[PDB]
């Protein structure tokens, strides 16, 4: 396995100025011709020339209309195409190439693939050289003139790249396509798409240059009806770039494509965006409320890279996380302008703390910036993405907007239309902080540790008020944990951002301030503070962090009923929970291992029960904060403060803590979900797809959540609210019917019913598939047998795989049976996955990535079936070197 390290980056000895592409789709199989006119580089020292080319059959090469001869002038390994340098030219010179290639079986969805009735490409990272050769590499920049021939009856539509530039029939019922695309663009961005496909179409207009672009959404005809919201998402990205950035498209056209089979949920091919159809298609009859959100970040996350990715890309794949981090970022930015609710940031902190650093704890943990990789299938991690993004939101932390845009014009000017680093952002950023701070000595070089140190910081807090003086102090200490790629963890630059609340009537004692941690401890003191505050600490979530904010259960239901930034609510909150979590599985594990006939479990604290009484019962509080603040931390998050945990002892922890609250708050949480029910189901715009209120969503999240906790704790007569629950419009209410009828005999009666509404949408039927696999049925194993005979079958969509046994695998008290029976069933889909699709095969490897933080007798149990995965003889190079690291074998 060849191990490609960043220290090792050297420009290439050859350039390739033009791509010329013939793309001949048919019946069987499609020819692939291609001119590259190439050029010999400053950095060349006499090298063979080798092509990148995986799986391609080889009609003919030929340099400059020479053909060449196999053996004698080059060889092919099915990888690599060499030709002996005794043969290349010494000047500008013309290789090509006819290969054949074969897309109907290319279920890996790599390279040029079908999907249904669509032909599709999907090229990032390395996946052009399935295509045909090429020095497949971010910094190899080209011209591209791209034809593509096809049935016209099956392949009326035909895209690329570019400019359309002609049209022509060809006998024998053919047609074909040019494309030309001028600027220069590394081969991950290429892209090709052929089928029957329907459209809805608008114009913008720029806000400066008042440039006309046309932007077209397509899919297959069936779901044509789908398409609205994406559009208007897209017309919403466009406008947000211009309004925060200054940044316009300067293309004619962009073009959105839905697909049914995608690895993962959608590419920036330039001007030729392909998505996940679960993340660009949706209308309100067929779709759960997840799906608006989902379209809104996607869509907007692909149109940010024409910028961050597209016009300024990568040297290199270590790089990744500069266009990733940055347009997770800008996208995070979009989204919470767009949605205007506090739960669009809460939900980001919440899957980075519970995947992201779960992932920064276990074997696999990685800087944002790693220094080596085998696969870059598996490269496309939360931690490059989601802690990524943090490290990139941190400058506008430290900066402020001002002087972060500022920071961020510098960046696109300076490097828009070459390929670039992470130290070229860096180098941006610290020009505005030179800016901002009035000093041209100040500098960021501290800050490029974010990017090269693995593991979370741990930041923790002692402090100190002396009611004579009116001096308050902070004392904050930081920690990283050392770990397989840094023996000596260096202290990071930190920002805190900061409040203090006045405890007698809530209101802030200082302006907004950001405390500036640079050193493994600092002491921060504030003056003419009249009243010992509580800290409100990380407003935001400021730096990704483990935070131990030292606070009392008291202090933390002040700041939960009385702050004024979400995040330190949310936040104090789950310490309140955690802290109750870990006393109750200590005295359950304790019961447990000392075989006690009798033990006592410590209650959950009642003033924490009331004061989540106070904001429920507050009409001005928002709904969807009230949904966080009635459900415990994840079981991810969980995971990160226990050792050897006991999933077995977990869930009885928190089946204990929900049924005391539940005891005293039931019948509050049952007046809830009545008394929400007429705005959270209000249907006045259930037929207009443009019209998306994200309060009314959350609104369902609250009502949903209650029913699920007054389904869990059989509150009388709640089946009747299930049922005509069942007959709600909208999919989140009656998918959310059949969840919560699981406590119930009439699950199965539910089952049946909205398989049936389900079951003519293939994305729906996707949701479906979700539902029941997460259903909480003591039968779930035979359902989920029931899943495969029935509906599932041998079907090689991922979106189906990951729908039916993802969902699942967080069970908490059944995919951890004692027996080992779930891991042995994941591993099987795992096995069975990787014949024919090696990156998703990796993806359902999820589960075990926590394999070393459970019990010991789980732990043995997770890593036998990793070990017989391992002695697969025909396991892929990705889930081999994925579960290679993910053992420390
Ligand atoms: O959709 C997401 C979610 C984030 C991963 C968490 N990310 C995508 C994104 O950033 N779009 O801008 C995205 C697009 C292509 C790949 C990709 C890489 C490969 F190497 C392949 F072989 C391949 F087929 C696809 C991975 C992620
Ligand atoms: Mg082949
Ligand atoms: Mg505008
Ligand atoms: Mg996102
Ligand atoms: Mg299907
Ligand atoms: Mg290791
Ligand atoms: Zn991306």
């Amino acid at each position: 396995p060849k191990i490609h390290y960043r220290k090792d980056y050297k420009p290439s000895g050859f350039i390739i100025n033009q791509v010329t592409l013939n793309i001949n789709i048919h019946d069987q199989e499609t020819i692939v011709r291609s001119v590259l006119d190439m050029d010999i580089s400053k950095h060349n020292v006499g090298e063979d020339l080798v092509f990148d080319g995986v799986g391609l059959k080889i009609n003919e090469i030929s340099i400059n209309n020479k053909k060449l001869v196999e053996g004698e002038e080059y060889t092919y390994d099915n990888e690599f195409l060499t030709i002996f340098s005794k043969f290349v030219p010494k000047s500008k010179f013309a290789f090509s190439s006819e290969v054949i290639i074969h897309p109907e079986t290319n279920y890996a969805l790599t390279g040029l693939y079908k999907s249904k009735n669509i032909i599709v490409s999907q090229c990032e990272a390395t996946g052009f050289r399935r295509i045909t050769f090429f020095i497949d590499r971010p910094d190899m920049m080209a011209k591209y003139d791209v034809t593509v021939t096809a049935d016209k009856e099956k392949y009326p539509v035909l895209l690329s790249n570019g400019d359309k530039v002609n049209e022509f029939e060809i006998p024998g019922g053919r047609h074909g396509a040019r494309f030309n695309d001028p600027p220069l663009k590394p081969c991950y961005l290429f892209a090709v798409v052929a089928g029957d496909l329907k459209h809805l179409s608008a114009t913008y207009i720029t806000k400066y240059t008042k440039k006309k672009v046309e932007l077209y959404v397509f899919s297959e005809e069936k779901y044509v009806s789908k398409l609205q919201w994406a559009l208007e998402c897209l017309k919403k990205s466009m406008a947000f770039d211009e309004d925060y950035f200054g940044l316009e498209y300067d293309l004619s056209r962009l073009n959105l494509v839905a697909v049914s089979d995608f690895n993962v949920g959608a590419m920036e091919n330039k001007g030729l965006n392909i998505f996940n159809a679960n993340s660009l298609l949706a209308s309100k009859k067929n779709s759960i409320d997840f799906s608006y959100a989902r379209i809104l970040t996607v869509v907007g996350h692909e149109y940010f890279h024409q910028y961050t990715g597209n016009r300024v890309t990568l040297r290199d794949w270590f790089q990744l996380t500069l266009k990733e981090g940055l347009t997770v970022h800008r996208e995070n930015l979009f989204s919470e302008e767009m949605t205007k609710t506090v739960t669009t940031r809460l939900s980001h902190v919440d899957l980075l703390r519970s995947v992201q650093f779960l992932e920064d704890s276990s074997p696999l943990s990685h800087p944002i910036r790693p220094e080596s990789y085998v696969s870059m299938e598996n490269f496309y991690t939360t931690t490059v993405y989601d802690k990524g993004s943090e490290v990139m939101r941190m400058y506008l932390t430290i900066l402020g907007e001002e002087y972060y845009k500022k920071g961020f014009d510098i960046y696109i000017k300076k490097n828009d239309g070459n390929t670039a680093t992470c130290e070229d952002f860096n180098y941006a950023m610290e020009q505005a902080y030179k800016m901002k701070k009035a000093d041209n000595s100040a500098n960021l070089n501290q800050y490029l540790l974010w990017f090269s140190q693995s593991g979370t910081p741990h930041v923790s807090f002692k402090y100190n008020y002396d009611a004579e003086k009116k001096q308050y102090s902070i004392h904050v200490n930081q920690y990283t944990k050392p770990d397989e790629n840094q023996k000596e963890k260096k202290p990071l630059f930190i920002p805190i951002s900061v409040g203090l609340i006045n405890p007698e009537n809530g209101k802030e004692m200082i302006s907004q301030t950001t405390l500036e941690l640079t050193k493994e401890s600092d002491t921060f003191v504030f003056n003419n503070i009249a009243v010992k505050p509580i800290p409100s600490l990380f407003r935001g979530f400021s730096a990704p962090v483990y935070i131990e904010d030292q606070l009392t259960d008291e202090e933390r239901i002040l700041l939960l009923k009385y702050d004024s930034d979400a995040f330190v609510r949310y936040n104090s909150c789950t310490n309140i929970y955690m802290k109750q979590i870990l006393m109750n599985y200590n005295e359950f594990l304790k019961a447990k291992n000392e075989k006690l006939e009798s033990f006592q479990l410590t209650p959950v604290n009642a003033q924490f029960i009331d004061a989540i009484k106070y904001l429920l019962e507050d009409p001005h509080a928002d709904a969807g904060f009230k949904s966080y603040i009635v459900s415990l931390p994840q079981d991810r998050y969980i995971i990160n403060f226990v050792s050897n945990l006991d999933t077995d002892v977990l869930a009885d922890t928190k089946e204990y803590i929900y049924k005391q609250i539940g005891d005293k708050l039931n019948d509050v949480y049952y007046k809830m979900f009545k008394s929400l029910e007429a705005k959270a189901d209000d249907l006045t715009y259930f037929n207009d797809e443009s019209h998306v209120d994200f309060d009314q969503m959350n609104m369902r999240t609250l009502r949903n959540t209650l029913l699920s906790l007054l389904s869990k704790a059989q509150y009388p007569n709640i089946l009747n609210e299930i049922i005509e629950h069942s007959k709600s419009p909208y999919p989140s209410n009656w998918l959310t019917s059949l969840s919560v009828s699981a406590y119930f005999d009439k699950y199965f009666e539910l089952y049946d019913k909205t398989y049936k509404l389900s079951k003519d949408d293939e994305l729906l039927l996707q949701e479906w598939l979700k539902t029941v696999s997460r259903s909480d049925r003591k039968d779930i194993y035979e359902i989920l047998k029931k899943l495969e005979n029935e509906v599932l079958k041998d079907s090689k969509n991922p979106n189906d795989i990951r729908a039916v046994y993802l969902p699942f695998t967080n069970n908490l008290r059944r995919f951890h049976d004692i027996s080992g029976k779930g891991y042995k069933l994941i591993a099987e889909v795992i096995t069975k996955t990787d014949k024919f699709n090696p990156m998703v095969a990796t993806q359902l490897c999820e589960p075990f990535k926590l394999w070393n933080k459970l019990d010991t007798k789980r732990q043995e149990l997770m890593l036998n079936e990793m070990n017989t995965m391992l002695q697969e003889p025909q396991i892929s190079n990705n889930l081999k070197e994925y579960l290679l690291r993910l053992t420390n074998k």
